[PDB]
């Protein structure tokens, strides 16, 4: 029942600048804030280590193809982004499907070389497909 | 001088959970969000009709076509992730390169239907390839 | 959700006006630097000696060469970029391009001597070249 | 009288933390910060349009190019920099040799594109030279 | 009757630190600098535009001859120490005598170019030798 | 990120009023003095008995040559220029180019002799031109 | 429904004069101008950088190019008027046109140089035609 | 002594806003407004007529052409503008050269017709070309 | 809107004197002074100091060359003329352009020295001609 | 006793900022314009039409002669100095000294047509050259 009538600008305005204000009042925040706290601290602790050793690992192949400045960011998104599928849904053919989706996107809109994207991929997935 | 040298998970989860603890103050929290209320109202009437317009927009085609349930999320999310593109970058040939960039990532990740993908593209751009 | 939108000159005047307002509290400049605090000792403790190290070896490398006074600082910059990089990405072809680069860099807009740059590269990373 | 000794590591983090313990005290930051409030929104205020309107304009360049994704902030991170010197020195031949030297840096180490950043150095400084 | 026996580094650390240490008290500092709060803002006031003007005809006139980066700190400073002789001793015989001075050590010492040096007393004084 | 941008008179009067104003504080100065206690303490002890040693050899050297008087700081003065030289980029080359260039400096601004320059050098670095 | 009927000098005078000397009102004026200065100074904020740049930018230009006195303003209002139009309906061949088209005008009208005018159409749109 | 020094857009936009708050104060807004009614008053009639005939005259032009919506206005325009021009600098070779850049620039930038531009000139001036 | 139709003496003097007059009342006139007067501090505080330094390094000039009365203010007001044209436009060709036409203003009107020009020009500009 | 003692930039802007602080208050402003104003309405009225039949006249013989825009301006301005000096020193020798040098200002500093300044000093003083 959140989703269900539609919501045109007025109303979506209205209704986050009245979440908005009501959150910025000390008690509220300190109090939503300090219950959230445990939470978000496992939260982040069960979800990043599995990030941040694929941002250790793509810098590792990055740096063997010469590749420097922000054009690294370009295959580290492109890394994260896979990570973040076999965080979402696991390993099997839906992961293959999304693979190949991502380098299509990631060669063709922004100009990525499709052998350091296969390098990216091995590195992560242990296949260049990911099978 | 912020992301000039590399942050392990400690680092990383150490100075998160340093900031986090700190902006659960009341105070701190209070403070920091009674001053940016008026630069976020303003930004958000700056950016959101742009956004709900495709919505309704999008909707009207959807409807066209037979559409239903989370499927038309997928078009839906198509027609925000372009008008994003027109947003950020211009009208332009960057802007039809990240078209074609785009529909190629949900036709081979997210089997979308191409044919309703350039209505989309066209209700949003004016032309299927958007030149 | 960052980087997305493009903010003009009064959009960035006023969300940084409104925080560089809200840091100056008390409460919020004393809570913020005192969680942040060990953390930043820690990032402090593991990243200078890699650059105090340079500092002293550059030195030693120009007292031989004859290079006094405000000349000194831009073999000194030099070598704190290239310790900056080895530190960034590490050894490899992407250490060498950006060395390549760096050089480029110094020589043409700096004036600088070929000759000591390659002797403060080869007191640095092993070779004038830097494989 | 400020750099005429030569400072160790122990020396180095042993005043910087003294020093960031100092300013961690409420009052310290509160006051310095109060206290120099205004002249930094008078510094922001007479620097930062001359490179929010770089912005703008180098973003129309690019989108005129096709460069989409992180391969824009290369050219956009190159015409800062030239912005940068034009607002240090000013219109002249050492403008020139850094505008050489710039190019020589980013196609170097970054494997910049040399029209495109003919066509980012013409629209901030009138010409791909720059004289 | 202040430097007429002589001090060894026993009585100088002695007496400095015993300074050092009555400073560090929060009543003895603050009286002492809101009591020559005025006075010393009037001795900037009145010192300070004469350099911060050399500082600006300096950088016209280093432009001019392609001079970039910490090379012009060179000439910068050279500039700043004949403008400290023209406040102190004024315009005549020694003023020549130390303009020659200053010259020698800077060619000698730091390896300045002769001709910007004419060209930077020239700005400052009026002619290459200052007469 | 220091002295990227130029400051006026108007600008540097500002900012050092805002901080001389900020440091007269009672908390803020002692605050600060008692944290920077120690770290001045040893910078103190580790650097100055280099001076003070030098002043007693060079007083030795002078009695022997028949100076008195203000004529005396002359080349004390000198001594403890060369030491500092000494102490920041050590023995050498650019040891020796600073050495002619503090000669050529007092020789041609303070009229001062060579010969007794050539005693102050011998007794410091052990050689007149200090080889 | 106000530009229907035609109006002839009596009734626009008739309702000029009404509305200005209703404007004259101390209540009236004192509450329009007080209702609308926040959204004044925000389109103000949002609109007027555009053109200063363009000032400073044809500023240069115009003195590389020996343009002195009243001869400077005919190409400045060159450049805001071309600066309008890409303010009102953005880029494409419409601003091509509405290029073309004052350039004829300035050149057949003012007397005013072509190639200047094309240095200015250089700095403020990427190109002498503007594409 | 108005446009003699160069203005930033902090300095107009402070300036800027320090009038507009200060014309809408009731006393000074209604004293100023009623100090100039009648001067305006007596411009207005004085000028008014000239342009209201002229509309009127090329209205019952255009109808004779068969323009009707906003292609009229157009015209309309230009008419206005020839009229400026006749009000401004009088009648003359000047008033050709001028009446000539108009007519190139309604023609290459608005795609006016150059046979009702004849006639709505020839109805203003007398002659086709303005002689 | 403000030059476009030409005004008689009479309608100058109306509209000049229903502003003095409106000027006049305490309210306008102190409201309008006190709103505008840190913009004015900041402009003065900006321009007057390069005007300054220019005089006080003219008159050290002319007291070389004998200049003694009213006949310094001559050169006095040269050498602020060209001041102002250097904070004007700025250093190029046009800055060559208007020294010569002062230097030529100022000796057929004012029956000026040429060479005393030419100092009061070299120790403005760098170089009796100002390249 | 007025001009007899040097002042520094410190003193101008002190004394200038307490005589605008004193005029802002609401009695004095009021006090001085209230008095002065019969004063300034008489001098204006005794001035004014000699500039504004020069306006007239200068404006009459621009058009004949096809200058149209900003290049007006030139003339105006030259038209007015040259009126300028006729109120100031009359009728003879120095009219004529002061009538060559603006025409050598003009035309060597703002590219002027020596034949249109022929006709505007003709139109004013009767000659081109002014005997």
């Amino acid at each position: 029942a959140k989703g269900r009538t539609p919501r045109s600008f007025s109303q979506r305005y209205g209704k986050w600048n009245a979440k908005f204000t009501a959150f910025s009042n000390p008690t509220v925040a300190s109090t939503i804030l300090t219950n959230v706290a445990p939470i978000a601290q496992g939260n982040f602790q069960t979800n990043v280590p599995k990030f941040t050793s694929v941002n250790e690992q793509v810098s590792a192949v990055l740096t063997q193809y010469g590749v420097t400045g922000p054009s690294r960011a370009i295959y580290q998104g492109y890394g994260l982004k896979v990570a973040r599928a076999l965080n979402r849904i696991g390993a099997g053919p839906a992961l293959t499907n999304m693979v190949a989706g991502l380098k299509a996107y990631y060669v063709s809109a922004y100009g990525a070389n499709p052998e350091i994207l296969d390098a990216v991929t091995n590195i992560i997935l242990g296949s260049p497909t990911g099978y």
